[PDB]
């Protein structure tokens, strides 16, 4: 009687939609759908799942970006101010959280029982992948090259595999299209690694003190020299360092060095792909394309 | 092939759970537990069924502290350091997530469908409550109370209810205990409040920390709403004052505004709509339950 | 005995003058002197008292633009470092104050009964205004653009008007020249607002939190939106922000909206010259260049 | 029309006022009063007057509070937060320069000419003092002896003696009295000075904030100018240190010197000149004044 | 000419010798001219000579102290504030420097060539210390040991054996008494790491500074090392705390570890170890030597 | 037997030495050498001695870099990343003391009773210089021209007079190039002070609170001027300010006094060469063009 339990209004969505809002008003390359129609091509999930399944991967990717920032000590997305820049890092973290949780109600349309196991399972291996990825971050320990790409194997590999594994169990195709999207995972992440210090923030993970696969060749291939992981642990917003450091990596050929284990990888993709093609599958021109655009 | 997809290892989860464990080396007051005990008196959940429900709000509970210690920018849980001061806010908070996802990994093994419509409405819930005390933190705009109210109704009431509904869920009679429930999640806060700036809490959870972190808490707004054109305690908010002679003169001015007595007496009439529901309960079929009122009496000062 | 009362040497006045003294080294577009003179064609006031007139409310615009810098955590002053960014805080507001009480002393020399009753209301009305803006910038509340121009006709009206009415009171003519000082006042402060965002810091009252008549335009025209409040919350010295910020006050029309406003006053103003100059004063063509350069 | 001019309102006064209303409702020492009654045993100003002249200088005093506390960036006043703790140094600077203003504006009831020339030249060298101070704080050099008591003159003697000007001009008794009560004001920041390190001060106004400040006290040239070639203590000023255990050093130290001794015989030979000329005006048509020599003593240790 | 170059005077000397005086003015242990006459009971060094080694060693150690405090960031030296919190790091670290320079320049008067190979290779050895134990820090990466006890060898046995290397060096007597003297340094700073954590130091160098600065100290290389798979500790090194509260769970669990045990133990096995030595020495034409063991006893808890 | 001694490995010098080894890597105008070669040229030491006088000026060149660096704030060193902004002011500041060891252990080869003591007498008259600088620094007492000569002669004096003294301690010649070397270092430490401010951090002495010889005449010669000192007492990292303080240098005409200046020593440097040249010495065209070098 002295509470009268009110109800949830669209103020107040609109309040707790806006670091999320925000981020989807930003143009970027969106490649993730491209990578879900692409596989259609061979899975043809009907348009009402496929539908579903898009917009779920949609905001689990744009809540991971929020939270991801936040994460990363990030200062720009797309170009323009990161959501926390805005909202706070409560608010948006918060916002993040809220829209996984309202992605899983969304899930819960496709009505189908594998696929709560499914989400699950991925955001098992999400955190278990950025897990051990911070954990180096924070203790000054690189890892392998073994050990960097299992991580990613889990950190890139989950909302990727997320988006096929829904589309497998939402298809009547039962062909293990995994496999393929942990390799292309993989190296859209090398990719992403490597663009971070050759392209056109300038060198944002190096401020992050990421060990990134550039980074982590250049820390192993001299140990004897520390100043690379030192600038790592200097976190450095000034750009002298960040210059430096793409001159020492350079010196160490490891861009070089992530250019051909891009391309061997590139190849395993390409034989992994054509084997599905020659086991009776229409020939991908889409994933053909999209692969491509993982190159400079 | 070159990449070769190797296992998670136990060292691994370690790390993963090193924040969450070390938060959970740490005495709390069971106050989660006790209620389910109190509710299963009258539901009767099996013994497996409800270690189920009892580790899944567990862990909800103790990655809820993990995350909302970062986002309240808090300096001590249960009187020992906050786990981002010792692992760092971003792996206290990826040891949060992570453990969400393994309760919705657990809560699965009830093998019940409509308890995880039950997980998800309440996890909604949970940061829609979150998300509108963040809302009126970052505006420094004080809330109404009916408005404190409903957001205490999202917030804390998102996890009791979840414990008794997933119990419900698990149960096969035919009795709604949710808004029961619902009452007692915002007595536990409103006391909760008081208690944060009223308890020799300040050696647990620091010196009137909810002005700290500027918390529009039930006495805070009764306090500044109830001289609006005195404008000290919500500018104090404003300062988030680490500071230890500023927190004191809030809490001197708060006296001033008979904001205490008003807490104390609300807590009162919401014990009584607490006992007049019990006995409304009890009084259709169901036992008289006496764990259900040494908690509720176990709520008070 | 034990005391021997010393008495002001030239170089303490010259430690006290110094904050002012260098903000009068930097060359700034004065408009004040120049509506003193336009509005002097009407009024006649001797040359003497004129000097007086001009002299205080110089003191006055330096003295407050070293308090109001150190205020609005200002950086820059006419393109030069500003005061306290030299002095300090301490030394450069104790230099604004001692030059607000040197300029008392001037007032005196106009000997005139009415001359402190004016400077102290415009004083009255000066921190009344400016008091309002802050109450709205500390408290994250938007006001309305009626309370924004209310605070305006205090906060820049003092000045305005004080040069004005101790004018007045020094002249012959009894025409309550005031009433326009108003009008050109509030338009001048629309006009210092919109080129604050739209002109050659970039955007500094973004990073001063101001709830500038854009500002609130943009705001309270979607409130739905919260970025741009958020924003002004964060106090930005970061540019991509700022930056930001104007794209969302152009999304939403508001230079537009403030344009079309300051048309609209400047109509007012016309008129309001009008009518006095069609009641048997000359022409005056200075206050219309005057206002003329009030745009952009 | 467009914009329709309104008028102001009392809320908007209470915002205006609102840090100094604050540190208003904060207990103070009374001393501008008391020696205005002191005072007006002699000068007999009307109570109207009076009333007037009184209010205005509670006001100029409790104005230069706020704006001093910020320019020192002094942490408690009256033991209380300072009022920019609360509202920010922004609304706490506008609202005494707003209060400066309302003094002026209340001196004109007065209606008497000869007392806008006092109001002004004293505001006048109430801020040539704390600009000297400022200056010699900012760089780190030491006044001398003479050089900081004319600075005291201006910035301390300039309330004593505008509050005793202003009575002298509404009074009508030849007799000038301002010798006396600026030297009443020198003795009052020597006080002052030495009270700041030596009496639990330490409490009111933090553990010898007139270090963690930097200003260039009376016991701390002393100490300083005493020992040139040892740099310890103006070094000290210089780190100008919020922590406990450097004013502890610095204290030590400055016993070590023989300070506070120096300190509390000056005090001595000023309270024998004060003593010697309150006498010397009794002996010239005035009554013996008790309450005049009552706060001279209670100027003490 | 133009410029006509001047002396050196003695109030620049005051000014280059201000961080080094004061942390001469401050109470020390005493334990290094202890040391040097427990020894020269055995080598007998002439009074003059001796005068000069324990200059040197004086001199070397201050030094040592006035610029270790910079490098790891410390608040109190001797209870009272570091130098640098007075002067500036930037003045304390010339002034060390430069005291280093006036050693090098005093070590010559012993007109000893061997000598200065011995000074030499003692500084050389005292950086190669401090450069390991720094390398540990700043790369969060526990040690070993035996990689913590050869540190210390360099660190803290590069003085005790300057000392007394230059002794045998003056002497004539064909005994190496360095490996003794090593072991009690090693014994020395296990000892010092102990007690940092262990005794109300917390009121000398702060509670438990090694904590606040992140060294890799002995107990703290056992805790570490003791459970690998438990992180707390080390990252809390990471988070380098001020607070006291970070400080007293680091210490509550390196009791969980029998940490303090170990280290006592250890400390048992090398006092035996020591007395072993001075018993194996004094019985080959060597006095019983008192002093030599009862500063090893005062090594003790 | 509970300890075994531990040998000095490789791997722990190259960690000992990398702040300093780090600075040898990066390419720098090196003169130092350049005024032992132009030296020698009159010495003729041998050239075992001549190769251990010149790798112990070097490295205590470098060494000093660290500790300076640590004690300016210097951000920059030969245009790249300062060595504690890699390796922090500990471990850096540990390497210069380090190798200042090496150093003397490297002198010992000279296997010369008085090269100890020059060694000496140099760094005590090293630390006697920068002494004072700080002292002046951290007290805000602006010195006089004698007063900072006097430092210099100190200071800089302190490596070039030990280059040359060590030379002239190793050579058969007994001829005092010393009176001469003392003047050389002081006007390339002038001709350092002011390319600083006026060449291509930008003014980055201004930052570091420094009083350098057009500082201190820009200072002193009207001294009613606290601006100036002002700037150097807020060591500022703004580059408005900066050129403020330029422009206040420029208006003073200090550059034209310190060119003057460096002009006459230049004068005073001939005579002084060609002294030594007409008592009997091959004329000396290396250090007639290094002199030239000074100059901007």
């Amino acid at each position: 009687s002295y509470y009268q339990r009110s109800d949830w209004t669209a103020d107040e969505e609109q309040i707790l939609l806006g670091p999320f809002d925000y981020l989807e008003s930003l143009p970027g390359k969106n490649m993730r759908s491209q990578l879900i129609q692409s596989f259609n091509t061979w899975l043809k999930v009907p348009t009402e799942s496929l539908d579903v399944i898009i917009k779920v991967i949609s905001m689990l990717h744009t809540a991971s970006l929020l939270i991801d920032d936040i994460q990363d000590q990030s200062i720009l997305r797309r170009g323009q101010p990161v959501a926390h820049s805005i909202f706070g890092t409560a608010q948006a973290m918060n916002s993040g959280n809220y829209v996984y949780a309202l992605a899983l109600r969304e899930v819960q349309k496709l009505q189908n029982p594998k696929a709560i196991s499914i989400y699950v399972d991925s955001l098992i291996d999400l955190h278990r992948g950025q897990g051990m990825e911070l954990f180096w971050r924070d203790s000054l320990m690189c890892p392998t090259e073994e050990q960097y790409l299992d991580m990613v194997a889990n950190k890139t590999g989950g909302l990727f595999c997320l988006a096929i594994q829904l589309m497998q169990a939402e298809a009547t195709i039962q062909v293990d299209f995994i496999p393929l999207v942990r390799l292309l995972g993989i190296i859209f992440q090398i990719c992403d690694d490597y663009l971070n210090l050759k392209s056109t923030g300038l060198c944002e993970d190096l401020t992050e003190g990421k060990f990134s696969f550039p980074i982590i060749h250049s820390i192993r291939s001299n140990p004897g020299n520390r100043q690379l992981i030192n600038i790592l642990k200097q976190k450095p917003r000034e750009d002298d360092i960040k210059r430096y450091a793409l001159s020492y990596m350079e010196s160490t050929n490891s861009f070089e060095y992530t250019r051909g284990v891009v391309r061997k990888l590139k190849t395993e993709a390409i034989d992994t792909i054509q084997g599905l093609e020659k086991h009776g599958l229409e020939e991908n021109i889409g994933i053909r394309k999209i692969l491509a655009r993982m190159s400079l």
